[PDB]
């Protein structure tokens, strides 16, 4: 039961490549094997895509996994959609419908602006690069448009690394033109510290400001260098290092020997390394069930050359793609679902605070039940109404005419009403107008 | 690819062709490659791309230009992503320095079948902002639509 | 005492510290340069 895989690793994504290996060992059982054969290759660089591809194809590969730039997943969802190669990734979802494709990473953008209502911003300034679609982007500025928003999108992933510093003034100058204080950050993680970091320089990392970093891992970057600032930051958490599960994971993960296991000496994973420990045991299942439902699928010979003209698809891709966005398991990212295109249904992602003590969760998001908080209410809002006890005498209190269909203290006029304002206003109270 | 390889095989000196923003990559990174020139009336590339000849000239300087010589500040500017999103940027990036209120509203992912819906239902949409100044962005036929 | 400050954000528009030594320029000082408090303090080499 030998089966051969595809495998697509950027230059430098070590981490992830270490918890494909765990995945490995994990899910390996001895009804079959996978087989990975890996290209390891400049993700950016279409040709590349395009030839690594080629290789994985002419070997004869069930399935592919990989990652994908934006500049080059076009490449990915032809060659996939064509010759019926599946397609398996923790990268970014792709702008619209193609098959083939098994996107291992949950759709972000409902949770994202879901969040904005809750804290209830009406003006912000959303900062990008493009490494990942404009599909967010365009969800920004289309709910915007439907709610009354005033945005000031600023593209900010062209700034060259040899001049980084005057590019960030004129940034701030122009984010300081309508005392932007509410600034969203939707960028790859490097770009995201890079920018915290000018930020903390800066000075606006204090009260007053309020950030909110749009990606999958929340705890993934640093975050203690702006946990005393006083500024309240938020974000997105997909792996939560609370389910017994993740736990379990976690204690073997930070404990194997790192000259071996690169970057898993840690008490965290990043997101899109854990997506691809979770892609393996999809990769596993969607095979055991092709046999468990006696479907052959092995290859009728060479797959020779993917340019072939005319192009001609292998038959069980169809087969195995279906066994693909059939699975359910639970892994690192909460419960896993798909629909027919690859998408992520049914997932949960945690909503993460930025405190004193640390990161906390206040609640979770579900693409059913949208925002979630969950009941961990603190008893710190006082809010103490303090009783007012009053008399029904004229013309300290009475009541108003249409009292009825008024409530509160809005029932009640009169002199004392009206000094229990004065009160309550230069002794800073909120209060309930009562009468003994 | 199947293509461009097509004609590279034959060993064309030169390649005229037009290319789209999901297959721009493709073209170019195999003209990096392999030296081969293209020729494309097609809309630039979003960078510095060599061995390719660009027959169409820049637009976003001009646009920018002329939005400013009406002396606009707030309008509604409807997008097709069929020529990627690179003017949507140029405008929204100069919103901040220029002082724009731009509302941007996609456009490039409608159907034929609720056409005459979904077009109504954006324009008694922003019968609610009240704007009158909008910008079209569009390849000739979603204009004429 | 300075990057306790930095991370509390004590070192913006409205604060002010001043360095009682004869060393303003013999210690860190751009991780404060941008924040936006006034600095002073005393030179007793001259460069110039
Ligand atoms: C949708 O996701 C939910 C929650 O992730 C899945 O629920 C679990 O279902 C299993 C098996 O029935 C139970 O053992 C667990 O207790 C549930 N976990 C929860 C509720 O946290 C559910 O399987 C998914 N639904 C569908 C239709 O796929």
């Amino acid at each position: 039961n030998s089966i051969q895989i595809g495998g697509l690793f950027p230059r430098g994504a070590d981490q992830e490549y270490s918890a494909f290996r765990v995945g490995m060992v994990q899910f390996s059982t001895s009804e079959f094997r996978l087989t990975p054969h890996i290209d390891n290759l400049e993700v950016a660089n279409s040709f590349a895509v395009t030839n690594a591809f080629c290789s994985q194809f002419s070997r004869g590969v069930y399935a592919i996994f990989g990652f994908y730039d934006k500049k080059s997943v076009n490449t990915i969802t032809s060659f996939c959609g064509t010759l019926h190669v599946s397609f398996i990734t923790p990268s970014f979802p792709t702008d619209g419908t193609h098959p083939f494709v098994i996107q291992m990473r949950p759709d972000l953008k409902g949770a994202l602006l879901s969040l904005i209502e809750y804290y209830q911003w009406d003006k912000f300034a959303y900062l990008y690069d493009s490494d990942r679609g404009l599909s967010t982007l365009q969800a920004v500025l289309d709910s915007a448009a439907e709610k009354k928003w005033q945005v000031t999108a600023i593209n900010v992933g062209n700034i060259n690394n040899d001049k980084k510093d005057e590019t960030y003034r004129s940034l701030f100058q122009d984010l300081e033109l309508k005392k932007e204080r509410r600034v969203i950050l939707d960028c790859e993680r490097d770009k995201v510290n890079d920018i915290v970091d000018q930020v903390i320089t800066i000075g606006k990392h204090v009260k007053g400001y309020h950030y909110i970093i749009a990606n999958l891992g929340f705890t993934d970057g640093d975050l203690l260098k702006i946990q005393f600032g006083g500024a309240e930051v938020s974000g997105f958490q997909i792996v939560d290092y609370d389910d017994s599960l993740v736990s379990k994971f976690i204690e073997r993960w930070s404990t194997l020997e790192e000259k071996e296991y690169p970057g898993a000496h840690t008490a965290t994973i990043k997101y899109t390394s854990a997506l691809t420990y979770d892609a393996v045991q999809v990769m596993t299942e969607a095979f055991r069930n092709l046999r468990k439902q006696r479907i052959e699928i092995s290859r009728r010979g060479n797959a020779g050359d993917c340019l072939a003209n005319p192009a001609v698809p292998w038959g069980q891709g169809v087969e195995i793609e279906r066994a693909l966005k059939q699975v359910q398991v639970e892994g690192l990212s909460g419960n896993i679902k798909f629909d027919q295109n690859g998408k992520r249904i049914n997932y949960t992602i945690n909503i993460m605070e930025l405190k004193t003590n640390g990161p906390r969760k206040i609640g979770y998001w579900s693409e059913v039940d949208k925002m979630v908080l969950t009941e961990d209410d603190t008893s710190g809002l006082e809010q103490k109404t303090v009783v007012v006890t009053t008399i029904l005498e004229s013309p300290y209190v009475m009541m108003k005419k249409n009292h009825e269909m008024l409530e509160g203290n809005e029932r009640y006029e009169g002199y004392c009403v009206d000094l229990a304002a004065e009160i309550a206003k230069h002794c800073g109270f909120k209060y309930k107008l009562t009468i003994v």
